[PDB]
């Protein structure tokens, strides 16, 4: 039709890359761009100095209930079945989280059945008018003491806020159980890409219709490169030059280490609600299924400043986003999709859905 | 506006130049039709977790202190002296041919001093040496030429050593000593973490934008650039106006085995057997520790991606006709193995690029 590209996609993570593949399979000329020197966004993996497969930006475990998302992804990767399991260091023990029958019995030295632990949870639970805060969701189900041990400290360390300063959506992510299930997810499809996300993303972007541009801020090229439409997957407040001020995103620092032993942790991840500066340690071999004479772990330190990783879900922040959203829905030739761009605390599968949905919209 | 340079190809040629140009403040756009950087020297991890080179074994070696020190700013080193065995007469023998090759082959017991006289007694004298047959035959004799060189060369090029310039089979000198190293260079070492990691450091500058999966022709029309550095094949750049320049290609067959070690050295050559010219085992080269092993067999091909220029008098003439157009380009600089039609090693390409950088700065 004209010079340049039909689409200019800003960001090569799940949001941007899914659309890039859909548009290009549809015959669109697509330029995908990322300020980072690699594709895959947060989900990027690679081999470290020791030859172990890791995630530079923390542990990404894939899980979904969407047969459609799982089948779409199945087009670009084979799978390694895996059901993630997390232990929480509490009172010098490693207990299951989410809280379940075993957590209670092990913590207090009880012997409740699955039927009795309901009466117990009910016997300590705090009555809450209406549930609004992350404090509310937890305390109204399992009571004050279990809240202090598992949720209050972790949350304050992770967010820099009390759970009461956070939307109930936040801690509602980790629901309590009364059975003896110890998986962090009870999703239908739990599995990791056989050869890593990066290999999966490379297939996703392999069309002749797709051009990949790296180490590039869209603003550096958007001036002299012709494109008929733009898909932005970065932060919003930044897209509109913070005109309304800074939309708060919580950040992280990662400290990777390699140990001359086959196994360091009992599970993929151990949470630290009450001790240490880090929130958790992850061991990639548990996740990937890789065999190696050594192992590599990563420690996560929450940070107020740095690359945005988490939207900060709270009443005041929801308001501030709306104003930016208004500008966004107003943007004539720009479509906003992704965790950062639409300010949603989304998992990988959720972003893939929202991207696939957005694709269908771009075709009436 | 736009970029000061458009660099076509992210191999050694383009990457060294990207780095040098960017370092001096220039805005660079390096592009490649491949999905990765590094060109031929690109390495990666296979499904088994073994570090391999998708495009055949790349072993770094050099006599140039300046090239090694330049590269040393983007990678650490694993000292490595590549050793190659040739499968001849049912034995695994040292190549280049040396004292031990001859002694073991013919069941002799010569000293270094005697083997000079032996080679002399079998050598066919050639008045003026012009072909790959001459260089070999005029030194080691007809028989040894047949065992190690003729079969291999015919298989690799589809040409007889006599139809190739003396420079081809001259890359493999004959020895009278007992040195079994393939190279005798001063600096022989591998990038500690592979080439890709090194390239990544070479292209880390904020003044470098990287475009992959892109042929320059797809963006040349709407992207502003003041000068172009071209590292691809020459004939393709001028749309084959003088007909096609002969390049030689390869097919690679990669295998993984459930054993720690398959071969006795990094590479085994087959001058006289099989459809492949050689077999390589990457662990000997990388030094990686793994419970399994990955090898690659190389099959010479007439058609495919260009890997080797074909050094012969009629091909020199043809290239010159293209080299003439290249010089009249005025805003395109040609550099590399493919772009200047030279059978260059990695270190030679780096030198060529560093030199070209100097010329461009007037230095
Ligand atoms: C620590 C951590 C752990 C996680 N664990 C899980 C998990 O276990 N399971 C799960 O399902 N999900 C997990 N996730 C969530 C998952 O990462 C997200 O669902 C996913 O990253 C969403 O991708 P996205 O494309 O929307 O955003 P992103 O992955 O962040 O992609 C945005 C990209 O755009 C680029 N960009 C931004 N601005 C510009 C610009 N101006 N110019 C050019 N490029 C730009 C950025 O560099 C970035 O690469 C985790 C996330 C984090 C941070
Ligand atoms: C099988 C094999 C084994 C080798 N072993 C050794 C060794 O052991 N030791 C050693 O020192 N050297 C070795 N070499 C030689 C070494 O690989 C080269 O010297 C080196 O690759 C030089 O890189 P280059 O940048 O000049 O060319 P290349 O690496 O080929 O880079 C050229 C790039 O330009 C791109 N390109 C071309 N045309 C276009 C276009 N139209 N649009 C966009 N992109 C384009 C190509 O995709 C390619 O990536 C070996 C070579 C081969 C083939
Ligand atoms: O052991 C835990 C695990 C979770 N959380 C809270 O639940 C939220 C969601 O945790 P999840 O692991 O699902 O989020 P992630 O960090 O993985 O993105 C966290 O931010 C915490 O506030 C907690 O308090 N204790
Ligand atoms: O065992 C050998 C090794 C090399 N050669 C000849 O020497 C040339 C250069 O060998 P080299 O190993 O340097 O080629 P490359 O590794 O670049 O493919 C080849 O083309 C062959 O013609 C040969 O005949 N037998």
């Amino acid at each position: 039709e004209s010079k340049g590209f039909d689409y200019l996609i800003v960001g090569a993570g799940f949001a941007g890359s899914v659309l890039a593949e859909r548009l290009a399979s549809s015959g669109q000329r697509v330029l995908i761009v990322d300020r980072r020197p690699h594709i895959g966004g947060n989900a990027y993996d690679c081999y470290d100095d020791a030859g172990v497969l890791i995630h530079p930006y923390g542990p990404h475990i894939f899980h979904t209930n969407s047969k459609d998302v799982f089948e779409y992804l199945s087009r670009f990767t084979e799978w390694r079945p895996y059901q993630h399991r997390v232990l929480a260091s509490v009172d010098g023990q490693l207990l299951p989280i989410p809280i379940n029958l075993d957590t209670v019995n092990r913590l207090y030295g009880l012997n409740l059945t699955s039927f009795q632990v309901e009466e117990f949870f009910a016997s300590v639970a705090e009555k809450v008018e209406q549930v609004r805060t992350s404090e509310d969701v937890v305390v109204s189900k399992v009571g004050r003491d279990l809240y202090n041990k598992f949720f209050r400290g972790y949350t304050r360390k992770q967010w820099g806020l009390d759970p009461s300063e956070l939307d109930a959506s936040v801690t509602a992510r980790v629901p309590t159980r009364t059975n003896r299930d110890n998986r962090y997810f009870a999703d239908t499809y739990q599995a990791m890409p056989l050869h890593g996300y990066t290999r999966m993303f490379q297939n996703m972007l392999s069309s002749p219709n797709i051009k990949v541009m790296l180490n590039t801020d869209y603003r550096e090229i958007a001036d002299f490169i012709p494109f008929q439409h733009m898909i932005y997957t970065g932060p919003v407040d930044a897209f509109f030059d913070f005109c309304y001020g800074k939309l708060p995103y919580r950040s992280l620092e990662f400290r990777h280490e390699t140990h001359d032993t086959e196994q360091l942790l009992p599970t993929g991840t151990v949470n630290y609600p009450n001790d240490y500066a880090y929130t958790r340690v992850s061991e990639f071999k548990h996740i990937t299924g890789q065999r190696h004479h050594q192992t590599s772990v990563v420690y996560e330190y929450p940070r107020a400043e740095g690359d945005p990783y988490y939207p900060v879900p709270r009443p005041e922040n929801a308001e501030l986003y709306k104003k930016y959203e208004a500008l966004a829905d107003a943007a004539q030739d720009v479509t906003f999709v992704g965790r950062l761009a639409t300010y949603r605390y989304y998992n990988m599968d959720q972003v893939v859905a929202q991207a696939l949905a957005t694709f269908r919209r771009l075709q009436g």
